[PDB]
């Protein structure tokens, strides 16, 4: 079998998937980059046996759709799966519509008419999504109006879900109540878009709670409204294929095929701006970047403390003398050893250990300054995330969260409200600033 590191070198940290961390990679030779998707296969167990998951991406390595992220290749070592695919550099589709200042049914339709196209074609060729969802359409180029490619068609198929709220932020609202019961088909993906083009006309989710369980429930019982104001200025085309995608017996859902030819994707994609669900989709993705913001900022504290105790007792071990002193090379063998102990980091080869390793000692010998910086290096890319995304959420520049922003955020991040609300009250007048909020947030991981 092929080795992944003796053909592909990691650059940068793309960001984290559903089943794992995205790696920019370079090919050593011809230099094209790839978006690596890292699957740890002690964090992500598999629904099928090997010889099913080599059949499928065998196929998928065939397929080839405007609206679909291509799969060049697959690699297997002892704890990994690597799946590489091409680079988009455009983001998050709905990261795009929160920057532009206006948004109507024709952007929402040549939304739509894309992932139906993706949706129809990768149906045709027996591949499910199933986690279909904003996070999952991604734009080709950085452009106002750009070609939309869908990512991580048919892994779900392959690969357990992670049970941690850090990973199953933004799920609930999508997911089709089929899934949920355990008998469902590719009509799930037609409920997931349908969900999707309600929140581009109205910046609302149809099925919405204060937590995870309660969206749950409402999604179980399949009923919504078009009863808010900002439905009055949408088509009655816009809501008949809601209604038929958003159908609660797949059999009588339409397909993603039929979708196509509706009425309203003929007419729109061959009318007023939707100014309220602009400022209602900037209010939801802001709230959904906070609490996943949230939610890393602790476990990245968490992850910091097991490694800053874990590196400090290799460091102990080798450390003859007992000066509390170490060489380069001997820093280098007790971070190799941290790794060798923990898996490969998404870090890939022993090169990215020996620069990441210069670095720290550039910046910082003693070994308890150098595992201060090394740590901090993970735990400060997190809090500026915090931060960064405090900041975006904080719209009108007030330095404060009121009491009911919490409420919502910590609803998303699914903390109950009993111990947030005493958490507050050992920190700190139904606000607080963001050195209170990351408080609060250390509190909730036991610092
Ligand atoms: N079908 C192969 C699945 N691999 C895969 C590829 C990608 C993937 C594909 C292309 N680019 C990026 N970059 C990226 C990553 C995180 C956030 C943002 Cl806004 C961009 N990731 C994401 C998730 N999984
Ligand atoms: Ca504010």
């Amino acid at each position: 079998t092929a080795i992944f590191s003796d053909r592909y070198k990691g650059q940068r940290v793309l960001g984290k998937g559903s089943f794992g961390e995205v790696i920019l990679c370079k090919d050593k030779i011809t230099g094209q980059e790839c978006a690596v998707k890292v699957i740890s296969k002690r964090q992500v167990k598999q629904k099928t046996d090997k010889e099913s998951l080599l059949r499928e991406v065998q196929l998928l390595k065939q397929l080839d759709h405007p609206n679909i992220m291509k799969l060049y290749e697959f690699f297997e070592d002892k704890g990994y799966f690597y799946l590489v695919g091409e680079v988009y550099t455009g983001g998050e589709l709905f990261d795009e519509i929160i920057s532009r200042k206006r948004f109507s049914e024709v952007d929402a339709a040549r939304i739509i008419r894309q992932v139906l196209s993706g949706i129809t074609y990768m149906h045709k060729n027996k591949i499910v999504h199933r986690d279909l969802k904003p996070e999952n359409l991604l734009l080709e180029s950085k452009s106002k109006d750009a070609n939309i490619r869908i990512i991580d068609f048919g892994l779900s198929t392959h690969f357990e879900a992670s049970k941690k709220m850090k990973d199953k932020i933004g799920t609930a609202y999508y997911i089709a109540p089929e899934v949920l019961h355990g008998t469902y088909d590719e009509k799930c993906d037609v409920w997931s878009t349908g969900v999707i083009l309600y929140i581009l006309l109205s910046g609302c989710p149809p099925f919405n709670g204060a937590n995870e369980y309660d969206i749950l429930k409402k999604v179980e019982k399949g009923k919504y409204t078009f009863e808010l104001p900002q439905w009055k200025k949408v088509s009655e085309s816009a809501k008949d294929l809601i209604r038929k995608m958003l159908t609660y017996v797949p059999s009588m859902r339409i397909s993603a095929r039929d979708a196509l030819d509706h009425e309203w994707i003929q007419t729109y994609t061959k009318v007023p701006s939707l100014d309220n669900a602009i400022l209602n989709i900037r209010q939801f993705q802001g709230t959904q970047k906070l609490a996943q913001a949230a939610l890393l900022y602790m476990g990245s504290k968490l992850t910091s403390q097991d490694e800053t105790k874990e590196l400090t007792a290799i460091f102990h071990k080798m450390d003859k003398n007992g000066d509390g002193q170490l060489d380069r090379a001997e820093l280098i063998e007790g971070y190799k050893e941290l790794m060798r102990m923990k898996g490969q980091d998404a870090m890939l080869d022993a090169s990215a250990v020996e620069h990441e390793v210069d670095q720290v000692l550039d910046a910082v010998i003693e070994y308890s300054e150098f595992v201060t910086v090394a740590m901090d290096r993970k735990t400060l890319l997190s809090r500026e995330r915090l931060e960064r995304a405090f900041r975006m959420f904080d719209s009108d520049n007030s330095g404060k969260i009121s009491s009911t922003e919490l409420a919502t955020i910590f609803g998303v991040s699914d903390v109950d409200s009993e111990t947030w609300k005493s958490v507050l009250s050992e920190v700190d007048d139904g606000e607080v600033d963001f050195d209170e909020f990351q408080q609060m947030l250390l509190k909730l991981c036991g610092n």
